[PDB]
């Protein structure tokens, strides 16, 4: 139910309009700060295993059901599709887009 996009190595570069609502971070809050910031601790082991496979494959993949730290501190779940493109010409990650759905 919101979109962010993040650097290859998962820092925040965008969030949608609907982002701030539902995660209580504003843009300025967010941006340039990393994924691994806001994953709940029981869940951030499986995540990263799901981001080492965006990062060698070029296909969607679908994370667990997560639990993510909000502003207040309190947290949400959300269930992520993450799929990374590389220029063709350096084999460097632009982005990974991320649809964010909640729960």
């Amino acid at each position: 139910m919101f979109i962010s996009r993040h650097s290859g190595e998962g820092k925040f570069l965008f969030i949608d309009q609907r982002a701030t609502l539902v995660i209580g971070f504003l843009p300025q809050e967010i941006l340039g700060t990393s994924f691994y910031e806001y994953f709940h601790n029981e869940d951030i082991a499986a995540l990263m295993e799901s981001h080492k496979m965006v990062m060698q494959v070029p296909e969607k993949v679908t994370t667990q059901v997560y639990r993510f730290r909000c502003k207040d501190n309190s947290y949400i779940q959300l269930q992520s599709e993450w799929r990374a493109f590389k220029n063709p010409a350096t084999s460097e990650i632009d982005y990974i887009i991320a649809k964010n759905s909640v729960f």
